[PDB]
């Protein structure tokens, strides 16, 4: 049922018909469901080929995409704010397309460094629009998944709390949140304390270490995450994400300020990061049985 | 607004007059507002003024005890059982006259490492007596609160799970879990979990190292401790316990097998684990409200 | 005779002397003894004066600053990294008069988000510079400290073992480390293992949570922090920093991309830093002293 | 060279020759390059069946014991001490004949919940007794490797400071420490910095959680371990131990005070261990090299 994914940027930034056969290629023999995409071109990619081949190999798709500045569907620019409803009806018609059941990424705003403090009407108007997008995303079979993000990436939602408060205002049943490890780090107070908090509400989880490298190879407390994973339920897909300045385009290296490359075979870092999750999770599992044994003599 | 406490033993092991006066004042003076006895003298002690003394100083009371092993009201000897219950009905009415509503400690079963596996039983045994000591508690106006301590001091209750479902099986309504880190830290999965499993039926709580000296210089998780209880809204007592055979009485000192000693200035040790406490609450609560906070613009 | 100290922009940007009086008044009844200053015009304010109002108080002072990215001295355009060693010489004189022995900071590349990823060139420039620099420091009588920071305020320093190489190319011995928890926790392997790689050549430390408010309220293992540079017998200065919106000039809470404000009392919050930081390096002090017991009878 | 290995307790409580071979087939099916035969009983034991089927199954050995009451070498009473020394003597033999490399367990005094507190004669008695048959161990070429147990185990040794002053005072250079993460996390101020502590002097490492179940349902940082082991280059003998009310004894299970079923299937355990310790150590590896990677551009 809950898939395990894998960014396709660990991979390839490349959106070649060639490049997207490796992959689908790789993620297979990395051991992993799913495959997320955030790049996809109609013009160039036969989505309805790539749909097939997806799945003929067992393998689950998400599309998560973060928003340009010309596209930030919460300004108060009318013609900015229509290219970002624009964006993501595109968005969704792929997903669709594609077969696949969650649009996720950053859809509430510009992904990026801001210069200007949020606003209530920023927020307001994020809400109102995403209202109605949610609305073409059911009618296509499609939930959105609001990415959750830190600081310097986006201004306006940063913590789950500031999501779920959102998800509120908007009014509508199918937006969820997209929580990601790397991002709650920075700016949650417990990251397992968020993940309880946000229940019932999480749609999708990235898992990426404090640094973006090998998973465990940083500070953030994994048991700690698998835990309140396990406690809640969530029985939803969770995907790997990390990135090199070598694969990922150069539009994201700059965004995302990946200056230094923390490894250098993806086939090794998705190979360690799938034993890891696989394990990390059932530890918690058996750790969650292991708590309410009455062990009764 | 409950009581921080803190065990006299960390004081001294006499019951004395002169020492017991000694104990609450640096009680006090260290910044605890309950005090913890487990050793009070039938014959050399003046209760009803020690219960004035205590109400006096603005201090809070509790009575913990350890059956010991011709008191244990789990045997099959039905006298050695028997001699557990007046053990039990006397240390009741103690705690009634002193001023204190709660009974706590290793009150199912002898204190000590037992030679024979736990038995059905003896499980049985020591639930269909406890059910019915916890009848001449209530009508004292006292609660029962079952110490879960760790596999080499009780062969019965070693589990907070298993401390629920014993009282399950005495269908007392008047018995409550008495959960210890320093017993949790050995035999919970996870102590925090342990927690968040036993809430609304915990009564009363011991704070203590991994190596029963300074809190915060051992391998406990105090802060994830902390969480759980600010998690499952905990309000009553708690006391911190350290004990040195310099200054414990030889029984304990070897049930509980002190041999090195931690510590020699108990009045440093006491105020840093007040210290300790207050601060691990007070941020475990702001920690709490701001996982919650909308960070509405 | 090391300091703890608190950043000037915890109390008040503002330079008027009756604010200046203020910051310093705080720091006091906080219970800290250092005070840190991002920027002061000597035309704006009374240096002397000040001077003489720090040592009145008993406090010690460091100056930290972020080179703007119109003087950054890793440049290739020679007259922006001219403008960055004159904001340096400058900043040096003022630590000087004001009886400082630190300038902190980011002194190696401009403070922000770079368009451009860093190359060797920038590198080598900023250390042939900064090893000039540090002459003029030595004559002053002041040290200077390279803060890392994270891949979003700075492009080239951002991890404690690009520092140490730095350091190794400047070739000079007036230029040590200046370490930040919160920059580390998103950047560094491990934080403990990053302080002891970086033993004899830190010259600062911040104190700052995962979210950069109060401490404990984060994902920061703060424990394990003391523990390395008690380790490590680090005996310099180290001080408390957090910001707010409110409080601080919109130049910064745009560059650290302070959206959301986590407190609102900040004598609250620097009290409960200075017990924090307080207890915790006790009880780092108590506990590697605990390891090496021989216990012996 | 070194090899994770496992404790026989994993697979049988019995000495008898089917149980034994089944043992050496179980360790390799899950994936174990050791097998540590802990209270082995040697009579009816066919040591050249045995020593062969280890060859055939390409595994290391181990032999582990802990004194009993009437063979404590640090007993006063001669007769005591001297049936010690014989027990050793005849457990180096073992070793020595089935191709081991260590002896290893509670070497140092009885294994069990003394109702002494220690004293220095004991201590010295010991040491001079070790430090003969130390000499008699090296001629069978073989290590003493003294295991360091909690308070209700052993009353000498409980702390790896204490066992490190103990190994000065028998002046051997073949006798070691052997150390258990389990009673680490009960002794110890901190397991990670108790095994920098002891670093070029450990001899062996036990790997076991909190309550003795799987690795990673329990409370002890196991990546702390990795990490220390990682920077001290440990680089000898470590294995996972794990008890069971399902296998038990009526020596080791009751001095080790085993109540409880914390699992049935022994090969799930292993394998689950196996992946736990493999994972752990590379991760470990890795996140050391990446913090003194230079990330120079
Ligand atoms: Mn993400
Ligand atoms: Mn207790
Ligand atoms: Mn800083
Ligand atoms: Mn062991």
């Amino acid at each position: 049922m809950a898939r395990i994914g894998i960014h396709s940027f660990v991979w390839s930034a490349s959106s070649a018909q060639s490049e997207l056969e490796r992959t689908l290629a790789n993620t297979r023999d990395a051991g992993f469901d799913l495959i997320e995409f955030s790049y996809l071109d109609p013009a160039d990619v036969d989505i309805g080929r790539l749909a097939k081949r997806i799945a003929d190999l067992g393998l689950g798709v998400a599309i998560s995409i973060g928003l340009p500045a010309d596209g930030d569907i919460s300004s108060a620019d009318k013609a900015v704010a229509a290219r970002g409803v624009e964006i993501l009806n595109q968005t969704i018609a792929l997903t669709r397309d594609l077969g696949g059941r969650k649009v996720a990424g950053i859809l509430s705003a510009g992904h990026g460094l801001q210069v200007e403090a949020p606003t209530r009407d920023q927020w307001n108007r994020s809400a109102a629009a995403l209202a109605k997008v949610a609305e073409t995303a059911k009618a296509a079979g499609v939930t959105l998944n609001l990415e959750i993000v830190n600081r310097f990436e986006s201004n306006l939602l940063n913590t789950a709390a500031q999501g779920l408060a959102f998800i509120e205002d908007t009014g509508s049943d199918n937006i969820f949140l997209h929580l990601d490890t790397f991002h709650m780090n920075i700016e949650e107070a417990d990251v397992g304390l968020a993940i309880r908090h946000a229940a019932g509400k999480i749609g999708y989880v990235h898992i990426g270490e404090s640094h973006r490298g090998f998973l465990g190879t940083g500070n953030i407390d994994f048991a700690a995450i698998f835990d309140a994973l396990t406690a809640i339920g969530y029985a939803d897909d969770l995907s790997f994400e990390s990135f090199s300045s070598e694969i990922v385009d150069e539009n994201l290296s700059k965004k995302t300020a990946i200056w230094r490359n923390l490894w250098t075979d993806n086939m090794a870092l998705a190979k360690h990061a799938r034993a890891f999750i696989g394990l990390g999770l059932e530890t918690a599992r058996r750790k969650a049985e292991l708590v309410s044994a009455r062990h009764k003599p």
